[PDB]
């Protein structure tokens, strides 16, 4: 309900509220991921949601999104 990413909130910040929020629910293990998956695309900021929204590759899991988030956040010069 009140799970919304902040203006300048880090990724690990939101996902913790999400994951913890999801774990706290009656959602099954196999369905926990799919929940966070859609949750991001609808609760994440425009900066992240935009990437996930039209992001290629089979991004159907958390293990891929975070990898994808950091993979895109690879601002290492």
């Amino acid at each position: 309900m009140d799970i919304m990413q902040g203006p300048s909130e880090s990724f690990v910040d939101f996902a913790n509220r999400l994951i913890k929020a999801v774990e706290g629910s009656d959602l099954p293990p196999s369905a926990r991921a799919p929940v966070i998956i859609d949750c991001f695309r609808q609760k994440s900021q425009p900066d992240i949601q935009q990437l996930i929204r039209t992001a290629p590759s089979t991004l159907t899991t958390p293990g891929e999104i975070i990898k994808y988030v950091l993979d895109r956040q690879k601002t290492a010069p």
